[PDB]
């Protein structure tokens, strides 16, 4: 049907409407956040609603929201006001929920920029609780006589939106191979070249690595281990770089001394499979079901890198085991996306599902 997603202060005097909870960034636009406030005239009778729009980096145990604990730096503000209204054209969607709830129903409109950031949460562990962060989307609706005042926050609506990235493929040709070559006591080297078969990757999809050994030495290959590592750099309020194994596979192949080797590797670096690991960079809280990996970070040409709080990037990596015991490896880069999204009215708690 048609679903749109609504949520309540405890009064219940401000309630907020949105047609969806993830707002997808594609690269040169980002999907307009358009939704409806229903107000009560009888608890207005002087002040006005508000709806602000934010987008914040934030540091700290994610449990707490106080003054000198946890750190927080707006990234992005906007304000509207939707009553008085005084008005930019409505979406089909604003004009049927004000159709449907009356005529204390308003509308209100954003338009994210493009070069921010995009929803990501660090998740760290039990060990280093106070090191979460992450920034986050927040649509704000309260009643007020103005912006400058102190609103309640139970006197307010809260909705945590996410932006989501995605990309198109490229029709240039196929990613560039890998190589390197190592002596390993020998005269002659052992050759190491991998690739990727695509250079985007969404979630969900899996990753085929083609390996192609050329062991022009007297050593023995004896493991082949291939894994996806998850890159996240912290850059507002504590400096910090972390590294994370998303997906893992040991191969018992052995590549023989003066032999020629050759095959395929698939993964599948899912976050379904990482449900226990920390110091990872995620899409949204580890408690809702429609969170997955961080996708990676847009760097465009010339850009501030501080203002976008988490850097994220993603290389496969093919590490060779030579009998004896040295190793010799190579790395990857691929872009982890969001995958494309691809009459009456259902409404729905805003409340993302759990488990
Ligand atoms: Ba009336
Ligand atoms: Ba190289
Ligand atoms: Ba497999």
């Amino acid at each position: 049907g048609t679903r749109v997603f609504k949520k309540a202060d405890p009064n219940g005097k401000l309630t907020v409407y949105l047609g969806k909870r993830d707002f997808v960034d594609h690269i040169d636009l980002v999907d307009p956040v358009d939704g409806v406030v229903l107000v009560d005239p009888e608890y207005l009778k002087e002040r006005r609603v508000y709806v602000t729009l934010t987008c914040a980096f934030r540091y700290g145990r994610e449990d707490l929201d106080v003054l000198g604990l946890t750190f927080r730096k707006d990234l992005f503000v906007a304000n509207v006001q939707s009553f008085p209204p005084a008005p930019k054209p409505l979406t089909r969607l604003q004009e049927r929920l004000i159709k449907k709830l009356g005529e204390h129903a308003y509308p209100f409109t954003f338009e994210i920029p493009p070069n921010l950031p995009c929803s990501v949460t660090l998740q760290p562990g039990p060990e280093d609780t106070g090191k979460a962060c992450g920034v986050d989307y927040e649509v704000k609706a309260f009643c007020a006589e103005n912006l400058e005042e102190k609103i309640h926050k139970r006197n307010s609506v809260r909705l945590v939106i996410r932006k989501v990235q995605y990309a198109p493929e490229r029709p240039g040709p196929q990613p560039t191979a890998e190589t390197t070559r190592q002596f390993l006591m020998s005269d002659k080297p052992l050759h190491l070249e991998a690739s990727l078969d695509k250079e985007i990757y969404y979630h969900g999809e899996p990753i085929s690595v083609n390996v192609h050994v050329t062991n022009n030495t007297n050593k023995t290959v004896k493991k082949i281990k291939i894994s996806v590592r998850q890159y996240a750099d912290i850059c507002l309020f504590n400096t910090a770089q972390y590294k994370c194994p998303v997906a893992m596979e040991e191969a018992d192949d052995t590549v023989a001394p003066s032999s020629t080797f050759c095959k395929v590797y698939t993964l599948d670096p899912f976050l379904a499979n990482n449900r226990e690991k920390r110091g990872l960079a995620l899409d949204g809280k580890l408690k809702h079901e429609d969170t997955n990996l961080a996708s990676s970070t847009l760097l465009r040409e010339g850009a501030n890198r501080e203002i976008l709080g988490i850097i994220v990037s993603y290389k496969v990596k093919v590490k060779l085991v030579v009998s004896r015991s040295s190793d010799v490896a190579v790395e990857l880069p691929f872009t982890l996306m969001h995958p494309k999204p691809k009459d009456d009215i259902v409404f729905e708690d805003f409340a993302r599902q759990r488990l």
